[PDB]
């Protein structure tokens, strides 16, 4: 038995998010093998729009097929075996459309067709990969470019307005902070249902109400916006739900992603209670049951974020049900002063190198030195954590040279702020 499952070339994933950020995107379809092959063993790779409807239902999504016409395969599909890698691959290349409606997921689900007998194919999951694509060429003000660092920013909610996101750009105009979180939606139990729910509290939902105004302007300059999800003080938690439990809470956090259109989410492991172990919907916390959830988040939003801060016991099992966190680990930013580092078959482009405590001042800065340091570690991300506009004199302070180290271009000092739920652009320094 010589068994074959199909990845996406570049990143070795099985499901792949595809950003077009031009007019073509280039890689490969991937068959693994577990056997090398034999100088007969063949197959191609075809789209199989028959399986999206299938695709859809297993993960409770809706994405629409993406134009066929705009995928077109080298060599006709036919995969050339690398019998000295037990794998066989083709090129395929992704163009971007004329009338696609923006901000909405289009699928490319790629099957393996006409394998040889020598190859088995043992569920339709290892028959297929899926790509996931987004046309992001008009939402390009984060985008930095190919291969650079990302930002990804925590805003305490509570108290801070996240289009202050907008105060950050470089001198080029670019926006710093490729991705921002909303700290914090919690886990809490609800008794009526009978298991956890999301809560948000009065500032979490009027973000999330108001998130015509005060959330999507970032995310039509290309910003990610993610809900964080935080412990709060009672039986429930992000590293103690069963696997039911997990099932579970992860589709309400789906929910609440596509009801206020978000990116994706930040878990926390930070100030829950013991569970009580006596309820289907808590286990025994570990680092195990942490790893369920993310998991079964991914599952319920496969073409959204799911990250993870490095603390309580939120990151270290690197497999759920066979998958390795690759698939479902987009990036895990570690506690201030560390940089974070990846598990299974993650590399260091899914981790931050600083952790940036910016309103208690802990974690270094993004000098050129951190700057250049983190490109030669290969890390993908910076962290911030809880900005606000009475600090921007440190905060831009600690930002300092890094810019043009990353990109070319240093990052300028702030004119602009917003206050708390007011989409006012105020006057930075002058209106604070
Ligand atoms: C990724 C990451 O960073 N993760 C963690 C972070 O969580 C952590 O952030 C800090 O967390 C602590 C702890 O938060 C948890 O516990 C809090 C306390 O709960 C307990 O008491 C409650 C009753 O008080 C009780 O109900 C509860 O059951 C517990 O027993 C919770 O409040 C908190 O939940 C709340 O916030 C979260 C999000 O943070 C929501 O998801 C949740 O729904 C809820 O709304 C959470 O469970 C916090 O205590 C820290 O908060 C301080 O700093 C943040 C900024 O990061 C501010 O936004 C906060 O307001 C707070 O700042 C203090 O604010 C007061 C009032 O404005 C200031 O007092 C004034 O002080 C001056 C002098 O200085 C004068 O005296 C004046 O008169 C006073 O009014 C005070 O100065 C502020 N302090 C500071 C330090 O600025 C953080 O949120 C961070 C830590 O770096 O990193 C990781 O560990």
């Amino acid at each position: 038995e010589n068994n074959a499952y199909l990845r996406d070339g570049k990143s070795n994933l099985v499901s792949k998010v595809v950003e077009l950020h031009g007019e073509t995107y280039a890689t490969t379809v991937k068959m693994g093998l577990s056997k090398t092959p034999n100088t007969a063993t063949s197959a191609k790779v075809k789209i199989d729009a028959a399986y999206l409807e299938t695709y859809n239902k297993a993960h409770n999504t809706d994405f629409a097929l993406y134009p066929q016409d705009l995928v077109t395969f080298a060599n006709e599909g036919i995969l050339t075996v690398n019998a000295n890698t037990k794998s066989a691959e083709v090129e395929m290349t992704i163009r971007a459309g004329e009338g696609l409606q923006e901000d909405k997921t289009y699928a490319i689900p790629v099957a393996i067709s006409d394998q040889s007998s020598d190859i088995t194919i043992k569920d339709e999951d290892a028959k297929h990969c899926i790509y996931l694509v987004k046309d992001m060429r008009n939402a390009g003000d984060a985008y930095k470019g190919e291969g650079v660092m990302q930002g990804y920013l925590f805003f305490e909610v509570n108290d801070v307005n996240p289009l202050n996101t907008l105060s950050f750009q470089l001198e080029n105009g670019k926006l710093l902070w490729d991705v921002v979180v909303l700290f914090a939606a919690n886990i809490n139990y609800d008794a009526e249902a009978g298991r956890p729910r999301v809560q948000c509290n009065p500032n979490v939902q009027y973000l999330l109400d108001n998130n015509e105004t005060l959330l999507q302007p970032l995310r039509r300059r290309g910003v990610k916006v993610l809900l964080g999800l935080l412990g709060n003080h009672d039986i429930t938690g992000l590293a103690q739900l069963s696997e039911q439990g997990a099932k579970d809470f992860a589709r309400e956090v789906a929910q609440y992603c596509k009801a206020y259109n978000l990116d994706g989410v930040n878990y926390d492991d930070e100030y829950s209670n013991s569970p009580d172990l006596s309820n289907p919907s808590l286990t025994n916390p570990s680092t195990a049951a942490a790893a369920r959830l993310c998991y079964e988040t991914k599952q319920a939003m496969p073409d959204k974020l799911v990250t993870v801060f490095d603390w309580g016991q939120m990151y270290g099992v690197a497999t759920v049900d066979g998958v390795d966190a690759k698939e479902w680990i987009d990036i895990v930013v570690a506690n201030y002063g560390s940089a974070a580092y990846p598990i299974g078959q993650m590399t260091k482009k899914q981790c931050s190198g600083i952790s940036m405590e910016f309103n208690l001042g802990g974690g270094g800065s993004l000098s050129a030195s951190k700057a250049q340091s983190m490109i030669d570690g290969g890390y993908g991300w910076f962290m911030g954590f809880a900005p606000s506009p009475a600090k921007y004199g440190s905060v831009f302070s600690r930002l300092q040279g890094g810019g043009e180290v990353l990109y070319g271009s240093n990052v300028a000092a702030p004119t602009i702020f917003y206050k708390k739920n007011d989409p006012t652009p105020y006057k930075y320094p002058d209106d604070l």
